[PDB]
């Protein structure tokens, strides 16, 4: 029944395009078989904290990095900083580094490493969530699992738009998914 | 606590949007440990919001159901749903004795805080979709909004809207999942 | 064995018949948190009329329906699309080794999702939402879910797939999508 969370806080966390520019608010709660998953993302600084398409036409698109190792541990290279990512305690984290998470892992037969064999769309979830929570600021959150290099799992959160942003800030509704549990 | 806290699953009326009991909201909360998971329909039988047609009332466009609670994560009274039969679950019923906490089904207040003069963060919003008769070009928006209610400690607002020009449509929807961070 | 786990298992190999036989891999996993299934849901179609859609060639082939159909005990019926043999409670990436007897916990309630008949007939028993053909943003397919609306049995789940784009030679397999629903017991 336990959880991976970033604490809800809106302490930065995260670094997109430069240090600390972002709050990633991610909870994985384990039900068995399946991980429930909650995500939202606010950015504080930098270059996709205000959109401007008007100003920067191709500035459309980013991309956030959860890289786990055999143990389910969180690796550095990933854009969430590993001081922020942890078994909840209270409103808060464990204060020592946990050694094992692999049930809280990506499923791997569901959800392969890339290989010459066929790749199928079953380890994508698509989803829409609203900057500001307009319902006319729609961005497209498409996750991914195991599908990066340098890692044993991964799970991958693409943040896109479609439409011509005008000085936007980007801070997101929430969004809940779900997804197959390694064991 | 694997707990369930719901409005029963029958189709008798429990909410009131314009009018007395003119409608039925399905709100079923499960804990999963931090998160809760919810499932939500509605259906209107009665009033204003039961028939809409925007041909003769094109402002007729969105109404709201809003859920208040206390310290204790009781129901209050001014709540649009009655607090009859909302309760922990026991078959298709209720357990026989009204709650008195359910601190754990309640919305986290750091990820949803209540209202300040401090930035109001979109992440205590939820978007959804729904279909009115379960036709799929009858779309309808929840939007649900953690803790932005005053008068209360915790509370969970649905906010009904839809942008089509509807003519003579029973408002009486398909269900929508989402979850939420718990308090403790 | 993981009692509160009833799934395809997590392979790729056909379990499920929409127009010829083992034409596709529906991977479905429903977990048990108490009084709601937390359903995962994808499909994989391998041969057949609805491998590769082309509606240049073909304009009607528009949707298609794959129904479980279960007993009293929640045990899967043979007229169901998805085959018996691999449709069982998880054992590690795998399944128990018997056939399940009950899984009535896993039923949609009948109460919140009734039979047809003379009452009136309510939307809360559909679900719907939108799956990605090939993993592509621009290639949206309906995935309506429906409880218990099937006749010749105590339960059902079905789901309909369907698409309003006129696709040229896209292949009917999809991203994953997420729902609940009210438990029986
Ligand atoms: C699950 C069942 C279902 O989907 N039902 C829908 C039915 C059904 O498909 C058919 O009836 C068949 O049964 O269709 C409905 O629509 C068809 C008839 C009406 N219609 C609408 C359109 C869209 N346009 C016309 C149009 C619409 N608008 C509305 C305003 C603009 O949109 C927003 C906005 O403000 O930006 C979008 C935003 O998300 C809305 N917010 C919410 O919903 C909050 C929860 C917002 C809001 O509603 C208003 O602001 C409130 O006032 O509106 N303007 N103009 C025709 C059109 C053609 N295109 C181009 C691409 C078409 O779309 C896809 C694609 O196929 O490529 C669709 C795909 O899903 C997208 N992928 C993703 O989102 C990934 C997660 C992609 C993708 O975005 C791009 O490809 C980029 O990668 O685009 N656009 N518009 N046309 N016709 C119906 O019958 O009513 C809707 C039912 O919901
Ligand atoms: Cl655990
Ligand atoms: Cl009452
Ligand atoms: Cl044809
Ligand atoms: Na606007
Ligand atoms: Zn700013
Ligand atoms: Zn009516
Ligand atoms: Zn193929």
């Amino acid at each position: 029944t336990r959880t991976l969370w970033t604490t809800p806080d809106t302490s930065p966390n995260c670094t997109i395009a430069q240090d600390k520019d972002s709050k990633l608010t991610l909870v994985l709660t384990k039900c068995g078989s399946q991980i429930l998953a909650n995500v939202s993302l606010i950015v504080v600084a930098g270059k996709y904290h205000i959109i401007n398409n008007k100003t920067n036409p191709k500035i459309k698109s980013f991309t956030i990095k959860l890289l786990f190792n055999k143990n389910g541990v969180l690796l550095d290279n990933s854009n969430l900083g590993k001081a922020y990512w942890n078994f909840r305690s209270g409103n808060s984290n464990v204060s020592t580094a946990y050694e094992k998470a692999i049930g809280f892992m990506p499923n791997l037969v569901a959800y392969p490493k890339p290989s010459n064999s066929k790749k199928y769309a079953r380890d994508i979830v698509y989803g829409t969530i609203y900057l500001g929570g307009k319902p006319d600021q729609p961005a497209v959150i498409k996750t991914t699992f195991n599908q990066e290099t340098g890692c044993e799992y991964s799970i991958t959160f693409n943040f896109s738009w479609s439409k011509t942003y005008e000085n936007v800030e980007f801070e997101t509704t929430s969004f809940t998914f779900s997804y197959i549990a390694q064991e």
